[PDB]
């Protein structure tokens, strides 16, 4: 009987600040077993430097809950495993289901799913999409959701899609999943660099681009005008304010960019302000509003949808309670007819989130041409299964797992502080 | 130059689960703990700041780690510079991009920031030789407003809207200060109501409390409806019809069930039902409130920040709210919340208990009475009779009322001996 023998945590930090000034980092989690040498679950929480140590401590504090557990028991009931962590009332106090403690639980949960897909020798998106509607529904926590999504409503959705799974899988495997780029929209970029990168993005096949705004309206008006012209009237152009504005200012601001045909304004205000996003959306119609990369859990997503605060949402592989929670968010969006545009970038976020969007297309919505996954070309060289883009689209992962395992030489080089690079640097 | 020379932290926890004190529907065996922090400066050793984060056992070590990670931001700062601008000090921590990523303004990292901010206010209070409530209540309306973060609030509470509140109350500050020191502040107790206690114990404690002068008691509910009906009926009979009785479900229910459940308890004359559902479900609370009317609804002990309180008030989701001294971004954030409540006319019943939350929160409610609302007879501060012996300035209850603190500070300082005794895991008591 194979069991989990250890939950090792690694404080990995990349000096990306030498290339605000975020130093991309990751609280690297590994679920070790005594089975086939190749059996281990990998996961990670994306941090930006300061605090990766506290995030690591949080993950390491979960060891007691996992060491000694039978692997088959875990893999057989991922729902019960996630709930063993989420239901610890004492750990709930540090949240509940938000912040550092929840993200730590999410990474351990993610590693468990990674482990499950590995054992079944399937890429996560396939592992997920090939579970029965009953197996899928049993992994989600319906507490606090019965007013918007019942177990039965979840089952009907998964059952209707059941018949088309084979066709969707073939479609994805040959066509790939759409991607959008944010590479051209950095605020520090000159107008010429903006148009130049915008043009290159289109040439590479991307059909949607996103620019940052929020610092200076005059600047935003000028950059949006230039981007539109450089891109043409057929490419989608979204904007990201990164939580900068209050409600009134956001409305005044966005009304001045509407003319450039905005795909959507992302995070106009605080990620906790459900009613504010609704207010902004109403004040700038028909400019679509989105949020989600920092949304704490499925309950807040529920309210965003209930209040009609969003036109579309982002989901993040590492911000919530792992796969289990994202499935509930995905079912929620599907039920309310709201598109999902996964957030990525950071450290391995693309590698992780691609699977959730792909499982979603096959087993939940069957729609992908109306949306896209974010893509950023960073740190991919540190992963065994790096994402692959082909003319603006993600190629479906083939290797088994969640695509989270990083090259051991990478961990040996950037582990902090014992890492080779950090030992010499300081 | 007086400087902050160190930020020391301690993982302290008490075996409160041995008697099931604090026992409730969501937390069956809490071990009251504290992520204790001390802001050390050079010079008058009597000059340091104290604060803590209340935890209930497991995870208190990571909460402690969270606070220790803030040393870098505070050690080396000029004491005078900190105390002279609490608004800037708070923003230095709150506005840090890498710290915000772990939240922002929620969870472990935020409570860690809130403890350091609270310790800074304690420091400021000491330096001025004033207990925190008077320190706060005596700041000018201008000085007060400059301590809060109005970001994400302009649609509910603008800076000038806040000044109007604080200025109309400045004239009567002296009188109310008198009323407070003479009469004390209304309290209510939760000690008789922990789940886990037998019916016989519930009735004995409920009666003792009334005998002790408490005009309000609170019972934990939420695990089993039959139990709740039975316990509420008995507690009501033990208390008599003139004593208020509130109920606390500790987030256990979904909206639909909460409505069905509470309407069955309504007959026992419920003062308010606290946290019927998830602390993030603003819409859910309003839904529950509309369905169980006229039974009052409250929430707040786990509300992450002022932005969520703003929405609770805008959505008419509560009849009254709790504030907690250690849940948010310290005094600065609590002041904003108190101002929001006053502008929306919703009473505040502070959450207390755990470890030293009574010691801490009493100051906020008292400054509120004096400098903001001028209202205290319509509300009360929670009181639990546990662990007060480990504080140098323990709360003092006089016939169901909190007596105004007199010593300078936030009342957070703990006996060095208590620390040495219950520090985890290498503490003396924890060596068995
Ligand atoms: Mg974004
Ligand atoms: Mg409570």
């Amino acid at each position: 009987m194979r069991t989990i023998i250890a939950l090792e945590t690694h404080d990995v930090r990349f000096p990306t600040s030498r290339e605000p000034d975020p130093d991309y980092s990751a609280a690297y989690v590994v679920l070790r077993t005594d089975g086939a040498e190749d059996l281990a679950g990998y996961g990670l929480v994306f941090t930006i430097g300061r605090g990766n140590d506290v995030q690591t401590a949080a993950v390491a504090a979960l060891a007691e809950h996992v060491v000694g557990l039978s692997v088959d028991k875990v893999i057989a009931d991922l729902g019960a495993f996630a709930r063993r962590l989420t239901n610890d009332s004492q750990l709930r106090w540090l949240g509940p289901e938000k912040g550092v403690m929840h993200m730590a639980i999410g990474a351990v949960i993610n590693a468990a799913w990674d482990l499950a897909a590995r054992a079944a020798n399937k890429p996560l998106w396939r592992f997920i999409a090939e579970l029965t509607p009953e197996q899928l529904v049993d992994t989600i926590d319906f507490r606090y959701l019965s007013d918007a999504l019942t177990r039965d409503e979840a089952l009907a959705i998964l059952r209707d899609a059941q018949p088309q799974r084979a066709a969707r899988t073939a479609t994805l495997i040959e066509q790939g999943y759409p991607a959008y780029t944010t590479s051209p929209g950095w605020l520090g970029y000159s107008d010429e660099k903006l148009v130049r990168l915008a043009k290159e993005a289109v040439a590479d096949g991307f059909r949607t681009i996103k620019l940052k705004v929020g610092a200076n309206v005059q600047d935003d008006i000028r950059r949006c005008r230039l981007a539109r012209a450089a891109i043409g009237p057929d490419i989608a152009m979204a904007v990201d304010a990164n939580q900068r504005w209050d409600v009134g200012p956001a409305i005044d601001w966005m009304r001045q960019l509407a003319e450039f045909d905005i795909a959507w304004i992302e995070e106009p205000t605080s990620p906790d302000d459900v009613l504010g996003h609704a207010a902004i959306r109403q004040g700038i119609t028909p400019v679509p509003v989105s949020t989600g990369e920092h949304t704490q859990n499925r309950v807040v997503f529920k309210q965003l949808l209930q209040a009609g605060a969003v036109d579309l949402i982002q989901i993040d592989a590492a911000r919530v309670g792992g796969v289990n929670e994202n499935l509930a968010i995905l079912l929620l969006a599907a039920k309310f007819g709201v598109r999902v545009f996964p957030h990525a970038g950071g450290v391995g976020l693309c590698e992780l989130v691609q699977h959730l969007a792909m499982a979603d297309f096959v087993a939940i919505t069957g729609k992908m041409e109306d949306r896209a996954i974010e893509f950023v070309d960073h740190l991919h060289q540190h992963f065994l299964d790096p994402v692959r883009i082909q003319h603006g689209r993600y190629l479906a992962p083939e290797v088994p797992g969640f695509s989270a395992e990083m090259h051991p030489a990478s961990i040996a080089e950037f582990s902090y502080p014992d890492g080779r690079f950090w030992v010499e640097d300081l």
